[PDB]
This record gives structure tokens, sequence and C-alpha cells, in this order.
């Protein structure tokens, strides 16, 4: 996965991300874990898991 490779780089560099989901949402978060086919973030007692195949694009969340 092309997106997976990029997510792994941002996680390694400790950078926050902007995930463009196929549904048009822009999910701006710090990621916690990358699995075989998923990426996760934690928010308030819940893990949110996104299937990487559902991601159109990922970019850095820049200041």
């Amino acid at each position: 996965s092309e997106v997976k490779e990029l997510l792994e780089e941002f996680l390694k560099r400790n950078k926050p991300v902007r995930i463009h989901h196929k549904n048009g949402e822009e999910i701006k978060v710090r990621i916690t874990h990358i699995g075989e086919d998923t990426v996760e973030f934690e928010l308030n007692g819940r893990t949110h898991r996104i299937n990487i195949k559902d991601i159109l694009d990922v970019k850095e969340w820049l200041e």
C-alpha cells in the first residue's frame, strides 16, 4: 500500500496527519498504530480504525 508506506513515515517522524477518506471527510489526527491493512488513532476511550484501502490520500497536518 502506497498510503500505508506514507503513514509509516509520518508515524516514525512523529508528525500529525490529514487523512482524506473516500467519503470526503478530512480526518486530522495523530496516529497511534498501523496494522497490516488499517491505521488507528485513539480518542477518549475509543480506538478508531480506518481501513487503508478507504483512504484517498494522506498529507501532513502542517502549522
